[PDB]
């Protein structure tokens, strides 16, 4: 029994971590065989950041402007190229550490745990969701740059976040692992935003399914709804729409629980109108949506 927010060991990752310096910019790095994988910004100085070209940046370089350090040994760069806004390095040792690893982008509403790195030293592991508005909510420092998003399905380790930035209201941006950002989000000076984000339902619904198993059950009702009718009331309250596919995918936890999808989006929706009424659900007075169907399952009996 129990809930937490649960992230993946981070064994496999911790051995890649590496530190990149150019100039007087150190962030992270990733070290898989013989390429360690950096933001681009490394390559960028202040005096440039309306619209700097990296093409010409990196032109200018030369595989010894960039200083890569596994704890304390010097990794050789005999290689530097870009691919979109990561920057990957050649080096002459391939990683021993080198995990069974996969690039793969996700989707919003989709969760993985980051390891948090300064110095190419990991510092934290914590778990995140990718929002509808494709910014993470981190918890990010000065130096953090480069820090990688990941899932690990048996040996191996799905790479789909690296860190690029922080916005001005304190949540996190980055790319998946070929250097494509998530979301309207540039490595340059601008006045860009988080969008307005939206509540992911299915997670909600999945984590009311981990109330229930953990025997938390005074939001049930013996109503049931309709997914019409429920959508409506899910467009008033700015939550994503439920599809068939949602519920599909919370068909094992129906089953386990005996309580039918649309039935559970009855309780959702007196919740959403009604509130808690002073009571709390797993630990929390607020509706949570950053535990996916899957997240539910693992720690769930
Ligand atoms: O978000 C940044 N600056 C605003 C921007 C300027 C242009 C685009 S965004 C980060 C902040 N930062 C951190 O080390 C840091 C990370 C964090 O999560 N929290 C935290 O307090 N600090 C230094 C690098 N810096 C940056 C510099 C150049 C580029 Cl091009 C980019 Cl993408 C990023």
């Amino acid at each position: 029994s129990g809930f937490r927010k649960m992230a993946f060991p981070s064994g496999k990752v911790e051995g890649c971590m590496v530190q990149v310096t150019c100039g007087t910019t150190t962030l992270n790095g990733l070290w898989l065989d013989d390429v360690v994988y950096c933001p681009r910004h490394v390559i960028c100085t202040s005096e440039d950041m309306l619209n700097p070209n990296y093409e010409d940046l990196l032109i200018r370089k030369s595989n010894h402007n960039f200083l890569v350090q596994a704890g304390n040994v010097q990794l050789r760069v005999i290689g530097h190229s870009m691919q979109n806004c990561v920057l990957k390095l050649k080096v002459d040792t391939a990683n021993p550490k080198t995990p069974k690893y996969k690039f793969v982008r996700i989707q919003p509403g989709q969760t993985f745990s980051v390891l948090a790195c300064y110095n190419g030293s990991p510092s934290g592991v914590y778990q995140c969701a990718m929002r509808p508005n494709f910014t993470i909510k981190g918890s990010f420092l000065n130096g953090s740059c480069g820090s990688v998003g990941f899932n690990i399905d048996y040996d191996c380790v799905s790479f789909c976040y690296m860190h690029h930035m922080e916005l001005p209201t304190g949540v996190h941006a980055g790319t998946d692992l070929e250097g494509n950002f998530y979301g309207p989000f540039v490595d340059r000076q601008t006045a860009q935003a988080a969008g307005t984000d939206t509540t992911i339902t299915v997670n909600v619904l999945a984590w009311l399914y981990a109330a229930v198993i953990n025997g938390d059950r005074w939001f049930l009702n013996r109503f049931t709804t309709t997914l019409n009718d429920f959508n409506l009331v899910a467009m008033k309250y700015n939550y994503e729409p439920l599809t068939q596919d949602h519920v599909d995918i919370l068909g094992p936890l129906s089953a386990q629980t005996g309580i039918a999808v649309l039935d559970m989006c009855a309780s959702l929706k007196e919740l959403l109108q009604n509130g808690m009424n002073g009571r709390t659900i797993l630990g929390s007075a607020l509706l949570e949506d950053e535990f996916t169907p899957f997240d539910v399952v693992r720690q769930c009996s």
